This record gives structure tokens, C-alpha cells and sequence, in this order.
């Protein structure tokens, strides 16, 4: 039966998108993968530069006139429409952190030339400015007046954003891998899945939030969040006690709870195994009840008896059709789930990359800024040499951009891949599908778009 149209079938493979909430299924991606480009930040005006690019792309939208056909054209039309979106998204966090690119300006190295003047009078201009008060936020992560704990600002920033990204990624496509829009009611993986991921991303972000919710000088509990959670892995004394104040021993019961939210994504998938061979149970997670011949069988079956639990659990086979032997899902799940949950570890190491990418990007541009400026200010006692030499600086800023874009692409790609595993890891199975965003026509990252949607929604 030519059910899901194959042109469409391979599409539910191309962006790795949920073939039943599909019209929207690539779309979070098509926004947020661009928002990831912005995770590649800036430091001069950059973001501004993403606007500058965005300009030629707008003109391109009107009508390319020099040659409407072309090599760079395929990279630049639709190839540029996605890029316009990017030049803009990256304009935007390139503008939100242009707040700090245009008014960081690096020199106080445990400062920012111009902080976004911190609360603690950080910019004590009475003292020597060079060593501005070195941080002052260390029961915190970032400082307007700290470039080393700017490394902490962005580091933990992106880390947090990471928890948001991963969670959001688990969730948009948690709900899009909510087999309902898709496969009516998968209980087997949706719920006990929510729980595990809720434990990693959640409790730890409850932690980053709590870090971002107690200036722990009155209350202690460490400012490397790792210094609060990688004590968690033995922290509890094996006595049930609770919080009196932010995660004291909300974490002590977090352990007992943590075993509870990992174990049923493995254990509840035992029921997937059990469930599939006899169809009625399988049905409670899946759309599968749709046949007419099935209804005759069901009508007889109801009259004659009634004992169903997930089919091995029904007492029939699902253990007699398990994890390896027979009864495929029952095979499958142990392969998949056992990997998948632990590739939620890899989803954990996913964001870290995102963190890194950005940490690094930001530093890079920071350096680049150092070189441009490095070219300009000094001299020898020849003014004529100054008026002249500044041109090479601006050509250097010209080089910087090419490099920026280049790395930016790579990163964007990296972020693509961060979505490739991550977006998709929820969107068209636990990892998705390798028929890549695009892999054929130069826009199937873009293929998420409705006007092309080769899915109605399905």
C-alpha cells in the first residue's frame, strides 16, 4: 500500500521530522537552528555584521539581476533566504549581546571597559581602572566586570541555555514525538521518558536556576553548579530529609526520586515489549486499531474473554516475543531505549558543545577585536605613519569577518548537528533519521517550511 507518499516518506526522513505533526515538525528547528547561529555570538559590532550580510540577502529577495543563475546563488537565494533569517537571528543575539559587544570593550580583564555598570558599583572608578574590582560575582557566574569570569558568564550562560535548549528540544519534539498527533498515546516511552530527561535536565537546571535564585553568600551551596551537583552522586547520607531552603535536601530525596525516573523508562519499556504481540494492548499506545477485519475479530474477542495487559503481561507473548528473539518491538526497544536514554547522556554532552562553541566563538572574536585595535592605536612619532597604517586595520576587520563567517558556518553546522542529533533525536525517532536536513535539494533543512510541506501535517 502506498500509504505515506514516499516522496513524502523520504521527507519524513530528510529533516528527521515527525510524519504526523510534520507541517510544524521541522519548523521549531527552522527557527531555532537559526537561533543557534546566534549562539555564535560576536564582540566588535558582530551581529551588526550579521545585519550587514542580511542586507545583500534582502536585495537578493527582490530579484537577482546580475545573474539569477549561479554557484554562490545556490548558496544564496533560499540558500540565502534561510541565511537572511540567520543574519537576522544572529543580528539579534548579536545585538542582545551587542549590548556587551559594543559596550564590553576589553581591557579590564577582570572587568569590561564599560561594564553594564554592575549593582555592586562594579566600575569603581575611584580605584585604578585597569584592575577594576576583579569580578564581584563569584557566588554567581558572570561579571560585567570580569573577563575571566566573563568566561564564567558565558560558560555558565551557555550551560544554562543549554539546559533550556535540550529541555526545549526534548519537549517540542517530546510533544511532537507525542505519539498522538502521531501514534495515538505511546505509553511505553513518552511518559517514562519525560521523567528521565526531567531528571537530568530538570533537576540540574532547577539547580542552575537555584544558582540563579540564591546569591548563596547568606546560604553557601557552591557557584560552580558542578560544585552543587557533582556532589550529587553520593550527597544524601541515606536518610530521608528535605529542603528547608533551596535544594538542601530536596536533593536528598532527589536521589530516591532519580532512581524512580530512570528505572521506568527502562522498566516501562518492558511493557512495550510485552505489549506488542497481542494487538489490543499495542493499540493503547498506537493508532493501529484502524481495520474493519480487525473490528470483527475484536467484537468476537470481547465476547469470548478479556485479559490484556501489555501482551507478555497479557500473559501471552511479548517476553515470548522479547528483546531479541521474536516480536520485534520487544526486540527493538531494548536496543533502542537502552541506547536512547543513555544517549540522553549524549544529549547532555550535546549542549556542552553548544556551550563550547559559543564560548569559543566569543573568545575568538574577542581576540579578533584585539588584533584590529592592536593594529591601530600605537605608533613611533610619525603621524603620517598613523593616518596611513589604519587602513590595514580595517582590511583586517575585513579578514575577521570572513573568518567569522567561516567558523560561523561551521559552528552553525555544528549547531545544525547539535540539532541533527538533538532536534531530530526527538523529531523522527530517538536520534531521528540521517536523510539529512537537506541531503539532496539545497533547502531541506528549509524543507520544514509549510509552503513546501510535503506533509499536510502528516
Amino acid at each position: 500500500t502506498n500509504k505515506f507518499t514516499a516522496g513524502f516518506q523520504s521527507i519524513c526522513d530528510c529533516y528527521g521530522i515527525a510524519q504526523y505533526r510534520e507541517i510544524n515538525a521541522g519548523l521549531p528547528t527552522i527557527v531555532t537552528f537559526p537561533f543557534m547561529f546566534a549562539i555564535m555570538f560576536g564582540d566588535m559590532g558582530h551581529g551588526f555584521l550579521m545585519t550587514l550580510a542580511a542586507l545583500s540577502l534582502v536585495l537578493n529577495e527582490k530579484k537577482i539581476n546580475k545573474m539569477k543563475r549561479g554557484e554562490i546563488f545556490d548558496m544564496a537565494f533560499t540558500g540565502r533566504y534561510i541565511i537572511l533569517l540567520m543574519g537576522v537571528f544572529s543580528m539579534y543575539t548579536g545585538f542582545l549581546y551587542n549590548d556587551i559587544f559594543s559596550k564590553t570593550m576589553t581591557i579590564f580583564k577582570s572587568g569590561w571597559k564599560w561594564p553594564d555598570h554592575w549593582k555592586k558599583g562594579e566600575s569603581i572608578t575611584a580605584t585604578s581602572v585597569g584592575t577594576y574590582p576583579i569580578g564581584l560575582d563569584w557566588a554567581w557566574h558572570g561579571t560585567e566586570n570580569a573577563l575571566l569570569f566573563s568566561n564564567s558568564y558565558k560558560m555558565k550562560l551557555s550551560i544554562l541555555m543549554g539546559f533550556i535548549h535540550m529541555t526545549y528540544s526534548y519537549f517540542f519534539s517530546l510533544a511532537n514525538h507525542l505519539y498522538f498527533n502521531s501514534m495515538i498515546d505511546i505509553i511505553g516511552n513518552f511518559i517514562p521518558g519525560l521523567l528521565f530527561m526531567q531528571g537530568i535536565f530538570g533537576y540540574l537546571s532547577v539547580c542552575i536556576v537555584y544558582k540563579w535564585a540564591v546569591d548563596w553568600v547568606k546560604d553557601g551551596k557552591p557557584a560552580p553548579g558542578l560544585l552543587n551537583m557533582l556532589i550529587n552522586m553520593f550527597l544524601s547520607p541515606g536518610t530521608i530529609d528535605d529542603e528547608l531552603y533551596p535544594h538542601q535536601a530536596k536533593v536528598q530525596v532527589f536521589l530516591l526520586l532519580m532512581a524512580l525516573v530512570c528505572i521506568p523508562w527502562l522498566l516501562l519499556v518492558k511493557p512495550l515489549h510485552f505489549k506488542f504481540t497481542h494487538k489490543k494492548k499495542s493499540h493503547e499506545p498506537l493508532p493501529s486499531t484502524e481495520a474493519d477485519a480487525s473490528s470483527e475479530d475484536l467484537e468476537a474477542q470481547q465476547l469470548i474473554s478479556a485479559m490484556d495487559a501489555d501482551d507478555a503481561e497479557e500473559e501471552e507473548v511479548g517476553s515470548g516475543s522479547h528483546g531479541e528473539d521474536f516480536g520485534d518491538i520487544m526486540i527493538h526497544q531494548v536496543i533502542h531505549t537502552i541506547e536512547f536514554c543513555l544517549n540522553c547522556v549524549s544529549h547532555t554532552a550535546s549542549y556542552l558543545r553548544l556551550w563550547a562553541l559559543s564560548l569559543a566563538h566569543a573568545q575568538l572574536s574577542s581576540v579578533l577585536w584585539t588584533m584590529t585595535i592592536q593594529i591601530a592605536f600605537g605608533f613611533r612619532g610619525f603621524v603620517g605613519v598613523f593616518m596611513t597604517v589604519a587602513l590595514f586595520a580595517m582590511w583586517f576587520a575585513l579578514t575577521c569577518a570572513v573568518l567569522v563567517l567561516m567558523e560561523g558556518t561551521s559552528a552553525m553546522l555544528h549547531s545544525l548537528r547539535l540539532h541533527w542529533v538533538e532536534s531530530m533525536s526527538k523529531f523522527f525517532v530517538g536520534e531521528g533519521l540521517p536523510y539529512e536536513p537537506f541531503a539532496f535539494e539545497y533547502k531541506d533543512m528549509e524543507v520544514a517550511v509549510a509552503s513546501a510541506s510535503s506533509s499536510a501535517s502528516s
